């Protein structure tokens, strides 16, 4: 039974790291890691140094992919200053870690040795402003595909990709939970850049963001394990984000554990578990690497597509 | 608005064939074309030289990306009298002239220099048995992604692509209309290997045979046109293929042009068709090369996605 996939233990994924070195401290790890994470320096070491390797051996390799359209094409020859950028989906459910394996990820390639520009990009920025959502009725239905403004989203990394000087991308504000007015984030002409959402690995009837992905991730772990993030993750925020007055959730600041807990599995119930069965569990076939997680959050398994 | 693709008219792409050596004579491509195709050694050479240059660069390419991977989970070497097999999608409509398309790109590909071994294999093998398909109530319904063992075919693929030494495939008897008790096609760790059918370039919730393509082709027609090259081709078959009283079809031999214009119709709006608007056109973006017929036959326009 051939395949295209390869697995590993921790163990066996450790031993590939070779000698790429630690360029991050304990603090530094710490501004970039969410709430509920536990995620570790060891961790860093055993498994985003080995993927910080193979995503640099392959983005030499992807870059004689161009060159050979280019030469066929005639066409000049791409100023070293300037080759074609690589491109990064990182996918999988909302609480599951992903934006902070992207933010991890960013930080370990910026410290590859020539400084290379890494940018990072959530697709948060890229959903319908509430009013745009109410009118279409989808309020509730945040995360899922068609509350993205997907033409603009591919626009955006077919302009990155294609080498365009700069190109804008809205702001999501998750204190007001809306598009925030006249804010946009501005990338220009990186060398990586990372793509961190729910549904960036979806495909479909047109030309998708990640068909242009040159190397993709997908975060994983028991789907009850996750809710149980999502809804440990609600309760600790009362005292956090929606501590804040100004949160538009607020109101779930004074429930009660109980009160609290109940209102989490609602909204997981209602959308989150969905979206996470119907539209981004069905992605991961198509991940190059996938990081599973033990109940502990601990990335204890790895698939590899050598295919 | 920057794009993935690039277009070109036949004039630009001639062009790009430089100087690659046209290896196929007159008869030699006749015993290549399918009834009705108008394809000539004009056509050869200012489409198919260009084309055959460019895979030629990328299977390069291609070999330095699988290389990467290798080198990082430190394997061996790879002998080079077995890399990584190239594997390529070549889809569009039936009758549009794919079969002929794939059948020249494997003449090309095979008088290159170093003799490659290039394998052809069509998706018609891996179509369930017609007691099968009665079984699955799916006798009217030849050619749509349900009809065809999904599981088979991407067993089949993805076992050569991962160096097996042999696999086996279905045939399938255009005669009979069925597929073949007992035959089979047995594909040798080829250096590269053709698949033609109508929805190969199609994506899901699984790994499919479209995600190990390394170039895919997608032979493209206004559907009008398709519709009158199908009749026209059922019409001409009256005194070829359902001459013989073999043919599960020779019910249509005495049919006059009339009644057989109006089968053909028939056939084009209840199966062939529906398949192509609904299965095999949303699948046309994500090819990496479209070729444009005009309703002469005749390739007069491309499109080849750069990124
Ligand atoms: C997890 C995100 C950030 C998805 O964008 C969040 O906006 C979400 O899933 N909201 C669902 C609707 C709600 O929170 O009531
Ligand atoms: C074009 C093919 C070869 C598709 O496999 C042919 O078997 C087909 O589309 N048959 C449809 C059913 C019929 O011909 O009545």
């Amino acid at each position: 039974e051939p395949s295209p996939y390869v697995e590993f233990d921790r163990r066996q994924w450790r031993a590939l790291r070779m000698s790429t070195p630690l360029a991050l401290t304990e603090e530094e790890l710490v501004g970039l890691r969410g709430l509920g994470e536990q995620i570790d320096l060891l961790e860093v070491e055993e498994v985003y140094l080995p993927l910080a390797r193979l995503i640099h051996l392959q983005v030499a390799a992807r870059q004689r992919l161009f060159a050979a359209t280019a030469e066929f094409l005639g066409e000049p020859q791409q100023n070293p200053d300037r080759p074609v950028p690589f491109i990064i989906g990182v996918a999988g459910s909302v609480a599951v870690g992903k934006s902070t394996t992207a933010r991890v990820l960013q930080a370990l390639l910026a410290r590859w040795d020539h400084h290379p520009r890494v940018d990072l990009v959530t697709t948060d920025g890229f959903l319908y402003p509430n009013a745009e959502l109410q009118r279409r009725n989808l309020m509730h239905r945040k995360g899922f595909p068609e509350s993205y403004n997907r033409r603009a989203l591919m626009r955006f990394v077919t302009s990155v990709k294609s080498g365009s000087d700069y190109a804008c991308a809205p702001v999501y504000s998750h204190l007001h939970y809306d598009i925030i007015p006249g804010a946009e984030q501005v990338v220009r002409h990186p060398d990586i850049l990372i793509l961190e959402g729910l549904n960036v690995l979806q495909t479909g009837p047109t030309l998708m963001v990640s068909d242009l992905f040159d190397f993709s991730l997908y975060v994983d772990a028991r789907i009850e394990d996750i809710e149980q993030w999502y809804v440990s993750r609600f309760l600790a925020m009362r005292t956090t984000a929606f501590a804040d007055p100004e949160s538009h959730f607020h109101h779930y600041a004074a429930f009660s554990d109980s009160q609290a807990v109940v209102a989490a599995r609602e909204i997981w119930r209602t959308i989150n578990r969905p979206n996470l069965v119907e539209n981004i569990l069905p992605t991961r076939p198509r991940a190059t690497l996938v990081l599973r997680k033990d109940a502990d959050h601990s990335i204890n398994r790895l698939r590899l597509r050598k295919l």
